[PDB]
């Protein structure tokens, strides 16, 4: 089996990308985040705080012939930014793109975060990291790709997000016309549940390529790059008047500024990042001071290849035995 959907910025910024999804009989249609960097579907629902909920499409489970209260299990998870949520489970009829997984853990959320109720363009989560992070309790609940792969054509999916514009996730098949040239394969390490991989090097707009190895995750749920603190005092040096403001929370240029690309290494391969994709704009509404799309990775412990990267290329997510991360420019 295959699916193919479609992936649409949220917002003017690409802040984060939605994906349609049918839960449940017959089928409710939530907008969920497809995040590569966490392991739980959850959605906002009937059983959501009320005061919590502003705008979101929820899922009614009583309304669905297919669910099923999966009896005592609770789930709680808590993101990178300070975001959060939590509730109960149920296992429901999931389909991405005509791919359809019967006994899909579905988590609703009776509490969500601040971040979140003020989102009313996300409908919730679905993640696409390994089941080993998953948090439901007391029984570990397998992702939708994990639940899919078997069935599928091959073990794999991927990511082809726009900039500025729709894009596609597609599960089972890699679509030899969505992407340039060839596709370079990396070696991933499982060990702390992520996409994890590590990066050749990079270059500043026309400048050299440096090597030096940089490990990170390739983590679709996160709109930022997020590269050690040497790598990014690099790039934003070639922009003038760009500096960090601990006010702002990282790096701020001139609006006026035009910005330099930005390449990373995928072993020998190059990716390269236009420069427009860099730059999400006035800080706050009618500000001259714009906001970087590369930013320290100091303080979270973690490089973290979001989607500012991600979207500059096609990505292969390959669930093989072995499992490994593919990079085509496009
Ligand atoms: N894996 C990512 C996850 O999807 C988000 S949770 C989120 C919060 C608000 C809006 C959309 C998503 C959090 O920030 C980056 C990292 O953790």
């Amino acid at each position: 089996s295959t699916g193919s959907a479609t992936t649409t910025p949220i917002d003017s910024l690409d802040d984060a990308y939605i994906t349609p999804v049918q839960i449940g009989t017959p089928a409710q249609t939530l907008n969920l985040d497809f995040d590569t960097g966490s392991s739980d579907l959850w959605v906002f629902s009937s059983e959501t705080t009320a005061s919590e909920v502003d705008g979101q499409t929820i899922y009614t489970p009583s309304k669905s012939t297919t669910a099923k209260l999966l009896s005592g299990a609770t789930w709680s998870i808590s993101y990178g930014d300070g975001s959060s949520s939590s509730g109960d489970v149920y296992t429901d009829t999931v389909s991405v793109g005509g791919l359809t997984v019967t006994g899909q853990a579905v988590e609703s959320a009776k509490k969500v975060s601040s971040s979140f109720t003020e989102d009313s363009t996300i409908d919730g989560l679905l993640g696409l990291a390994f089941s080993t992070l998953n948090t439901v309790s007391p029984t570990q609940q397998k992702t939708f790709f994990d639940n899919a792969k078997a069935s599928l054509d091959s073990p794999v999916f991927t990511a082809d997000l726009g900039y500025h514009a729709p894009g596609t996730y597609n599960f089972g098949f890699i679509d030899t016309t969505a992407y340039t040239g060839s596709i370079t394969y990396t070696a991933v390490s499982t060990k702390q549940g992520f996409w994890e991989w590590t990066s050749t090097g990079y270059a500043v707009g026309s400048g050299t390529f440096k090597s030096t190895s940089i490990d990170g995750i390739a983590d679709t749920g996160t709109t930022l790059l997020y590269l050690p603190a040497t790598v990014v005092s690099a790039y934003w040096a070639q922009v003038s008047g760009a500096k960090s403001s601990s006010s702002v929370g990282g790096y701020v240029f001139p609006c006026s500024a035009t910005l330099p690309s930005f390449t990373f290494g995928v072993g020998s391969a190059r990716i390269v990042i236009p420069g427009d994709y860099i730059d999400f704009g006035p800080i706050s509404t009618g500000s001259s001071s714009c906001f970087g799309g590369i930013q320290s990775s100091a303080g979270i412990g973690i490089n973290i290849f979001g989607d500012v990267a991600l979207k500059a290329a096609f990505v292969v997510f390959n669930g093989a035995t072995t499992p490994t991360l593919g990079f085509a420019s496009k």
